């Protein structure tokens, strides 16, 4: 085999996979927020109490964090995985859009639990106000993890077969 | 002759715990989002963000609530060589979280001013005596271990042409 070539090779899929991983965790954070943050509070002792419906700032935050997401996939260059890249941009112009579209229910201080769970808590029961489009994008994301894991996998495995 | 068999194994151990670096390491961006974009704003429907003063303290969980995470992946991070550097990220971890629980007189309710938010999550405010101080040690600590383990992988990668 050759062994300047291949070492190149994994190099440079690891490269991509690290740069999707980090779309990944970005994405991680926003569920975390979701299912811990909404209706929350510090609490000297038990770090989160109850404190409900002022959920605007943490919203905010969620925003800011998509807007963090869509420009790590614009940052994203390759040939290979050119598509599946695509397709992850569109979702997340998606759900960005509709957090901004929602202005009237997630764009104030004192927004609801309820409202809140339907933007960004993908699990909810209702999802009519970006959880759905929040969604559509971790599978998204998922499928270019899959495609840009294996990548790196079919390079390392170039040192012990044919 | 380079022993392609171990040195595969070699290189996909290590790459593991890369990834597993890079996403704290990612988590951790998403605090420094948050906290240069989101503190004292609110979701607008045509420029993303807007003016909300004030009004901080959902998010401040959401900090919170990513900053536990992390602590949960660090403690889950097991590995021979990078044990000290894990350990030192771990303490870290505890320090910065501990200090918001501390401070939650300021940030534990939902008008936490901008000012005190800064101070909590912002490492590049001017004050920086409620968290701030110790997130920044944190970033310190981890991207120590992030240095340690890339090069980790980088001689690992090597062994294949020396
Ligand atoms: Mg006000």
């Amino acid at each position: 085999p050759n062994l300047t070539e291949i070492s190149k090779k994994i190099t440079d899929s690891n490269a991509v996979l690290l740069a999707v991983k980090e779309v990944e965790a970005l994405l991680s954070s926003i569920d975390e927020i979701a299912a811990k943050a909404i209706g929350k509070k510090i609490h000297q002792n038990n770090g989160l109490d109850t404190e409900n419906n002022h959920n605007g700032s943490l919203l905010a935050g969620a925003y800011a964090i998509s807007t963090l997401i869509k420009q790590k996939l614009d940052g994203l260059k390759n040939e290979g995985l050119k598509e599946k890249i695509d397709a992850a941009k569109k979702c997340s112009e998606t759900f960005t859009n509709k957090l901004k579209e929602k202005h009237t229910d997630l764009g104030k201080e004192g927004v609801t639990d309820a409202d809140a769970k339907e933007a960004i808590l993908k699990t909810n029961g209702t999802k009519t106000k970006g959880a759905e489009e929040l969604g559509k994008l971790f599978e998204s994301v998922e499928v270019l993890s899959k495609a840009a894991k294996e990548m790196l996998a079919n390079s390392v495995k170039e040192l012990t077969s044919p």
